[PDB]
């Protein structure tokens, strides 16, 4: 009973999660998701102080509202070569990474890893955070607070 987590660096506070390597996230679990990081779905406002910093992926992920990509420098394979705040339009599916916004991180690009998962609640889960350098912080618990979702 195990789920991984890909997070990134924090940018303004605004992180990527991808769970077990996969789009597997709805939006029910991706607030729950941030919320056992102390954090929230960004605000579109959030995400573009973000990307003004530094942040790009080449993944969607919910923000409050919408599904985007940030993006910085031009890619063809993301977000149709857009750059900004790229913004899913049409899809049939319902299933995405997140973004997760912590006020408390550091105001501009924060690429130290992620050590913990302080609001993971009390269960059965191995959940490993899984950063970007490879390190690992796992612990056993629950954050999905949405039947449907586990
Ligand atoms: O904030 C964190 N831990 C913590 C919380 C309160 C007091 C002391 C430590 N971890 C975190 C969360 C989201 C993105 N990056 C790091």
């Amino acid at each position: 009973n195990q789920i991984d987590l890909n997070v990134t660096c924090r940018y303004a506070g605004v992180f990527h999660v991808e769970k077990n390597g996969r789009y597997s996230i709805s939006r029910t679990e991706a607030a729950d998701l941030c919320q056992a990081f102390n954090s929230t779905l960004p605000t579109m406002d959030q995400m573009k102080l973000a990307l003004s910093k530094g942040f790009e992926t080449c993944r969607y992920g919910f923000i409050e509202g919408n599904v985007v990509i940030p993006r910085i420098h031009p890619n063809a394979i993301c977000a149709a070569n857009h750059t900004g705040v790229y913004i899913l339009v049409t899809s049939n599916t319902s299933h995405y990474d997140t973004y997760c916004f912590n006020a408390s991180a550091p105001p501009e690009e924060d690429c130290t890893s992620v050590t913990d998962l302080p609001n993971s609640f009390d269960g059965p889960v191995t959940i490993t955070i899984v950063n970007r350098d490879g390190t690992r912080y796992s612990k056993k618990g629950e954050y999905r607070t949405h039947q449907e979702d586990i």
